């Protein structure tokens, strides 16, 4: 890839400062894109550059993504997610994009992810994956605490399962489901 004409797209929508592209400069990308920001595939873009801030992409992360992803257009960069919607059809890939997820969303200095942002994405990433998401959001009207990593992490796996009526190493949160499940 063109590490000159992947500098030049940095330079187009990098911040004043001048090391990253921020939530006004992706906005601009993604709109130039046709993609919403809203479309899991930003998230699947974030997690194959390594991003260490939620909604920034430092020069580091963008040039040196691009250039591993083969990216040096705009062009090529919007085909290269819909190759990215393609590949976490892989469920290890899924699970580890989804895992890098929480990570990315939260700040560095918390240990939890904010309920409203957990349930946001938790729409986003697991609709379609999760048949009782439904259920765990409207669950969640009375359960408001931040989630934590392990919550985060598991509810992938409670997601992912017989076993679910043999359902028994849970967190708190997913057991007070299963029981709140049970209108007991």
């Amino acid at each position: 890839a063109d590490k000159k004409a992947i500098l030049e797209l940095f330079q187009t929508y990098k911040e004043p400062l001048g090391n990253y592209i921020g939530a006004e400069g992706l906005q601009r990308l993604f709109e130039d894109i046709q993609v919403d920001p809203s479309d899991v595939v930003t998230l699947v873009l974030a997690w194959k550059l390594k991003a260490s801030s939620t909604c920034e992409f430092s020069e580091k992360e963008f040039v040196e993504g691009l250039a591993n992803l083969q990216v040096d257009s705009l062009e090529k960069l919007k085909r290269k997610l819909s190759s990215l919607r393609k590949e976490i059809e892989d469920p290890s890939k899924f699970r580890a994009f989804y895992q890098f997820v929480f990570q990315y969303s939260k700040e560095p200095s918390q240990r939890s992810l904010p309920a409203e942002t957990a349930m946001a994405l938790w729409d986003v990433l697991l609709r379609g994956r999760f048949s009782l998401l439904d259920s765990w959001l409207e669950f969640l009207k009375n359960n408001t605490h931040s989630i934590s990593r392990d919550t985060w992490n598991l509810l992938y796996d409670f997601s992912q399962l017989k076993d679910l009526s043999d359902y028994d190493a849970w967190p708190v949160l997913i057991d007070d489901f299963v029981k709140w499940l049970k209108h007991e």
